[PDB]
């Protein structure tokens, strides 16, 4: 019965399509260094205090800039179980075709962003080249990195390394998996270092006529706790301190300058703006549905 | 290109289908007796201050209670021009068929709520009987009253009376235009008097297992100005003071008791909850998309 998970946002001559991969329900305990009672207070304000968990969208974004169609993150495919992986189905439902995707930009290599580039070990996007930051690929694809982290963290790392390798293998085989450095522009997108969540996490800025859109990646995981209390890290952050520093910097910029935001973990479609009354707390303003 | 304007909200064993009729952009002077500078400040906070006007959804709601399919308001059909009138198309897009509708509940007889029940004098919902408050019918259907409104308001009244009559005629002819009074229930929906916007404006509440849902009608026309400043009347209200008094009462209830809200003029799908930090200002918390 439910509507398909795509939404079309128009930015002048550019169409951005929000694509839903699925919905998670995470433990409120994943929010770090904040009393759980205050977490529950914030969730109750936003009518989001469900015993099932903290509802969290996983989104990806298609950007039609006229001559090119670029995909920004791709969802999880099958890497995290049956409830995710809807990105490709919604791309097709939206009217686009996977063969039309020319470029894929990855904010980082966590499986819920990279795995969607492939399915059953073959590329979903046969004409696309995949980009991710130099720093990000270095961290996940160095066979020496595993000894450089505490034993508690080694199993998880190795496990996601395998999922990463399987997704990108079909693109490496075609010489279509690329890395970039700061200062690099790709398809008119500007790359912005927003490290912390992962060592090479980047966001991507698209400037169009009269509107800037930032595809922020995982500098935030909630429209609730981390907006009222932006200093709140989450357990998914590899460097929580650095990730907090990064969010506070970017949210300040967004509140002041009013960029349109596209986020993989804000409520689908995940497109909106951030307001702040005082520079201390922020409020997520979703865009208003436009038929 | 754009996704169809229907959305499924599940409440226990009840399915609520939000249906988009279209989108209006009203001038900011429609908000009464509030400095336009403050209106503009608030619009800016919610990134809603665009040159063409204040974006305002027009929605209707299907409620599937298992044994009955009920439609709550119906959009504007052709009564206001061609940017509106999508409800029937979106109903069909959602998978339902108009023959399945057995009950139509009207919050009030404004054209953007009643005209959708028919298309040029033929019933869109052949199996449905329509209910509206007796106070409301009395106000619009007593061919004297036109003379008791201020002279500058009479022409509009006569104008909308004729649209109302055109739309309800084919239901009256089948003995299927009924009125009710306070204390009556219809298909297990409770009626709530919320007069002011129109003299017989009513809201409808459904108690499901674990959740109460109020279909509030036109006690509000914005998620912005009239939440941050809930005392702000709108030029569309027939009795602004009363309409303000009604909104204030209901929003205090909603903030306290946490009812789920379904509104025809909040941003589509128009479903969410009301929060307040101080009993003075309110915040619209939209629901989080669930695949
Ligand atoms: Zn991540
Ligand atoms: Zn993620
Ligand atoms: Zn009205
Ligand atoms: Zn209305």
């Amino acid at each position: 019965k439910q509507v398909a998970g795509y939404y079309q946002y128009q930015a002048g001559d550019v169409q951005i399509t929000a694509l839903l991969d699925g919905t998670n329900f995470m433990s409120p305990n994943l929010f770090k260094d904040i009393p759980q009672q205050q977490v529950h207070e914030i969730l109750k304000k936003y009518y989001a205090d469900q015993e099932k968990g903290v509802q969290t969208s996983i989104n990806a974004f298609l950007v039609n800039i006229g001559k090119s169609l670029i995909l920004i993150d791709s969802g999880a495919a099958s890497c995290f179980g049956s409830h995710l992986g809807s990105v490709l189905s919604n791309l097709k439902a939206s009217g686009y075709q996977p063969e039309q995707v020319d470029t894929i930009l990855l904010t980082h290599l966590h499986p819920d962003h990279v795995c969607g580039i492939s399915k059953d070990g073959v590329a979903n996007f046969p004409n696309a080249t995949v980009y991710v930051s130099n720093d990000e690929a270095s961290f996940w694809l160095d066979p020496k990195q595993a000894a450089k982290l505490p034993k508690e963290k080694q199993a998880n790392y190795l496990g996601t390394v395998e999922k990463i390798k399987q997704a990108i293998a079909p693109y490496q085989a075609k010489q279509r998996f690329k890395t970039y450095k700061l200062g690099d522009d790709i398809q008119g997108f500007k790359v912005i270092n927003t490290a912390g969540h992962t060592p090479g996490h980047f966001s991507y800025e698209l400037k169009t006529k009269g509107e800037s859109i930032v595809f922020i990646g995982d500098i935030v995981h909630s429209h609730t706790v981390q907006f009222d209390r932006p200093e709140t890290a989450i357990e998914y952050d590899i460097d929580p301190k650095k990730a907090v520093e990064t969010r506070l910097k970017q949210f300040a910029n967004f509140a002041k300058n009013g960029q349109t935001i596209a986020a993989p973990h804000l409520p689908f479609p995940g497109i909106g703006h951030t307001y702040s009354a005082d520079g201390k707390s922020y409020q997520w303003i979703p865009i208003h549905f436009k038929d």
